[PDB]
């Protein structure tokens, strides 16, 4: 009960920054995520020994895929991490326990593929979920780990405690359906502006809770460059494998996912940057102030892809 986890000094003042990387150590990545709950929840948040059983069945529940991978759940928890950090005192006790558990489960047992591709492969998961395919999965992966022995990580909550937890968990997961962030983020932008948004309403919660999860998933595109561009890779080895998977049923890809169209790439990072990721992180700096190092980092990327068209590099 006394067992602090510390990192080295360079990780020590790094993590709390918004761009920090977590690195190529896979061994060091659990230590990082526990680190964060204690800092973030308390040290008595979660017992010690069922959460460090948690995170290990949660990481062999991520499977060996270029992007949607063991990395990215722990990534896309820093992120959230961070953003819970600068914003102390808007938060339960219980949305920062459920929100870091949600990041890290965000996209258990994912295999590279979109919703897309399953419903037009006919896999089992689109009969079983009609929308948001992957996502009900991935919350219906994290109640069968939270229900093995000795992994309940919520065991000291109430019963009512312990299902506002799971219910914060399920909303945060399904929000992370890319589909889904649209309309949320365009009634978020109306609340604001007309000046209803109400923290108090349970229901404008969620939807700031979701808007969270967009912005963590999406945190790729607010790295420094170097750690941008190289993510940008993984991200497009999924694709590209999914456009020839789609080529395979006799499907035209999309272009995005098309590997013989290598060279629309940064004209489409463009597309994403100006439809999806700056309203994304405007939106969200509007409603947390704080958060605002996000915006100004995806703007840098946005910037730095306009300069890969110029042939700049
Ligand atoms: C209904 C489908 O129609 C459409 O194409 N709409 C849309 S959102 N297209 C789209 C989205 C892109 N997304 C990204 O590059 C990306 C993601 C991402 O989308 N996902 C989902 C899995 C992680 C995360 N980080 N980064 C950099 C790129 C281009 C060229 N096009
Ligand atoms: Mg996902
Ligand atoms: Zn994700």
């Amino acid at each position: 009960g006394l067992m602090q986890f510390t990192l080295p000094v360079r990780l020590c003042k790094e993590i709390e920054l918004f761009h920090f990387d977590i690195g190529p150590f896979e061994n060091m990545w659990p230590g990082i995520f526990v680190y964060m709950v204690h800092r973030s929840c308390g040290t008595s948040c979660f017992e010690l020994e069922k959460l460090c059983r948690f995170i290990m069945s949660v990481k062999k529940n991520y499977r060996r895929v270029p992007y949607h991978n063991w990395k990215h759940a722990v990534t896309v928890a820093h992120c959230m991490y961070a953003i819970l950090q600068n914003n102390h005192t808007l938060f339960t006790d219980l949305e920062r326990k459920g929100l870091l558990i949600a990041c890290l489960c965000h996209d258990l047992d994912h295999r590279g593929f979109s919703n897309s591709y399953l419903q037009k492969f006919d896999h089992p998961l689109a009969a079983l979920y009609s929308t948001s395919t992957m996502e009900q999965h991935h919350f219906s992966q994290t109640v069968s780990i939270l229900q093995l022995e000795g992994h309940n990580i919520f065991s000291t909550l109430s019963s009512s405690e312990y299902e506002q937890v799971l219910e914060i968990i399920r909303k945060a997961i399904i929000a992370t359906d890319l589909a889904l962030y649209f309309g949320n983020r365009k009634q978020l932008e109306e609340m604001y502006q007309t000046g209803s948004l109400n923290l108090n309403n349970q229901s404008h919660r969620d939807r700031v809770i979701g808007l969270m999860m967009t912005a963590c998933d999406l945190c790729s595109v607010t790295k420094l460059w170097p750690v941008t561009k190289l993510t940008a890779n993984d991200i497009y080895a999924e694709f590209w494998a999914e456009g020839d998977e789609m080529k395979k049923l006799g499907i035209q890809p999309i272009p995005m996912m098309d590997r013989d169209k290598k060279d629309e790439v940064p004209q489409g990072q463009l597309g994403f940057y100006n439809a999806v990721a700056i309203p994304c992180y405007t939106t969200l700096t509007q409603i947390l102030p704080p958060t605002e190092p996000l915006l100004k980092a995806c703007r840098d990327n946005l910037s730095q892809w306009e300069k890969v068209i110029r042939g700049e590099e």
